[PDB]
């Protein structure tokens, strides 16, 4: 009869908006249960061939389909009551050009609230199986650690921390609920990969993992803003460049591209950035996804809303320096 039980806390301000999502497909809002399902195939999946059905097989077996009952449930548990969003805030704070599609959504009045920095989040972990409360716990592990939850969470947002914890499973793994050093961090990402193929059992892949992907941070920084910031002035200018390369492209005059001297040479891979807290301190934390299936930079939508890619990565690191957390690549 397994429990692990966790309260996670806000880092950058939240955005829980599953709700508008039957009208705006836009607005991808990942949930708590929702994340953990994602990190949880990132990590197996560091351990399958490009066997996908393997993969949803064990996934499945964990945390259900439509066809089959969970081995765990997932409790989560607001612990704070949403704040009345400041429409000021964008300009003030200089977040206007990476969350641009929330404070078009507030002016609109479509978002009245929002999780600040503070909220808190009671996340309870239940089951039966002792393999399936350990890949559950990884799961969270990693969401916190690398990912976020909310609506554009790939770009600040979302990012999370745990303040009170009870995990015999962390305890059992020699895992920490917070990282004192970058070194800490280094360690612990190591020893989660490890960990996490001996529960299952015994070439890149197509879908995204953990094992081949770079982390990176920088800092620390004065706050929270004065980092998040430094993502905006970065991205403004990512986006600048990125405005004036496309409609070359697209809309200029036509050009014979040439093929690359590499292989696979202009795929450029997903990077999700956010805010981790190391040493007590807030550092920018950036990850970069490289697999084999492609993703085009070019979608049908503003390019104010174009997925960031890892050639983003220049203009926060000509910019201040960055230390590699996680070097597979
Ligand atoms: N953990 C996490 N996953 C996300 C986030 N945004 C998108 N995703 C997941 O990653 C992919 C990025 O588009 C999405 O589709 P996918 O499930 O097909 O991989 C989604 O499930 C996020 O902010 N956090």
């Amino acid at each position: 009869m397994f429990i692990e039980e966790f309260e996670i806390e806000s880092i950058t301000s939240t955005h829980l908006l599953e709700v508008l999502t039957r009208e705006y497909p836009e607005v991808r809002s990942p949930s708590i249960k929702g994340a953990m399902r994602w990190w949880f195939r990132a990590l197996a999946g560091s351990y399958f061939g490009d066997d996908a059905q393997k993969l949803k097989e064990i996934e499945n077996q964990v945390f259900g389909s439509t066809k089959e009952r969970s081995r765990v449930k997932i409790s989560v548990t607001p612990l704070s009551s949403p704040k009345r969003l400041n429409l000021k805030e964008f300009k003030d704070k200089n977040v206007g050009y990476i969350w641009f599609s929330i404070n078009l959504l507030g002016k609109r009045g479509t978002i009245t609230h929002y999780y600040p920095p503070g909220s808190r989040f009671r996340v309870v972990l239940e089951s039966p199986s002792e393999r399936v409360i350990k890949l559950a716990t990884l799961s969270l592990w990693a969401l916190v650690s690398l990912g976020s939850v909310g609506f554009r969470s790939r770009r600040g947002t979302g990012s999370m921390k745990i303040v009170r914890a009870s995990s015999e499973v962390l305890e059992d793994l020699g895992l920490t609920t917070e990282f004192n050093s970058i070194d800490e961090f280094k360690d612990s990402l190591k020893r989660v990969l490890d960990v996490t193929g001996e529960i299952l059992g015994v070439s890149l892949p197509s879908y995204a993992t953990l094992k081949f992907s770079d982390v990176e941070v920088f800092g620390p920084g004065k706050n929270t803003w004065e980092v998040l910031a430094q993502f905006n002035n970065s991205y403004k200018e990512y986006l600048r460049r990125r405005i004036k390369k496309y409609q070359r492209i697209i809309f200029g005059l036509p050009r014979f591209k040439l093929r690359g001297v590499r292989k696979d040479l202009r795929r450029a891979s997903p990077l999700w950035f956010g805010v981790v807290e190391i040493g007590g301190k807030p550092y920018g934390r950036i990850i970069k996804f490289f697999q084999s299936t492609f993703h085009p930079e070019v979608r049908s939508k503003h390019i104010v809303d174009w997925n960031v890619l890892s050639n983003f990565d220049w203009f926060i690191s000509s910019r201040l320096p960055v230390t590699k957390v996680w070097g597979g690549w």
